[PDB]
């Protein structure tokens, strides 16, 4: 149960994600991400785009059906009042791309946690343009301590949960629709 590993999909839960958060140590803004692949396709890591922040973890390179990937991110170290915000992209064996936005801000007086999930047609790397699409145009979900579901198209659907604080857990399940 370390970031950068894959685990059995059924093993993914908030406990595993707190373990991942705990291993980052007591930094101010951090995220543990778990994505359960029940899509019937194999996923291959493409890249992570960071608007702000960093990860020392290599995306789990291959995520088979029935496995969950674990990942993390943290704010840039030092006296910078910024959070951790980015987009993960995995290529799926059907030729399309699974994209996941996460956004954990610095200042909770003014901003909140958000996430999103989308399938793109073709093989599309995560980048600033994708961040802008997922954040400003494709109806992101609040990290509001509740579950949110949506159909993804392509025979898939998503269900996920993110909490509201600056030590964020993001648990996502991708299933057949
Ligand atoms: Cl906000």
């Amino acid at each position: 149960d370390v970031a950068g590993a894959v685990i059995d999909g059924a093993g993914l839960g908030f406990d595993v994600l707190k373990t991942v958060l705990e291993a980052l140590g007591n930094v101010k803004r951090k995220i543990a991400v778990g994505i359960d692949n029940e899509s019937g396709k194999t996923w291959t890591a493409m890249n992570t785009y960071f608007r702000s922040g960093t990860s020392d973890i290599v995306l789990p390179h291959k995520v088979a059906h029935g496995k969950a990937l674990l990942y993390n991110g943290q704010k840039n170290r030092g006296p910078v009042a910024t959070g951790v915000v980015g987009v993960i992209a995995y290529s799926m064996s059907d030729g399309n791309t699974l994209a996941v936005l996460f956004s954990v801000p610095y200042d909770y007086n003014w901003y909140s946690n958000w996430w999103n999930v989308r399938v793109y047609k073709g093989q599309k790397r995560a980048d600033q343009r994708m961040y802008e699409e997922l954040y400003y145009h494709r109806s992101p979900f609040r990290g509001d301590n509740g579950w949110h579901s949506r159909g993804l198209g392509y025979g898939l659907k998503s269900r996920g949960f993110m909490n509201s604080s600056g030590h964020a857990i993001l648990e996502i399940h991708v299933t057949k629709a």
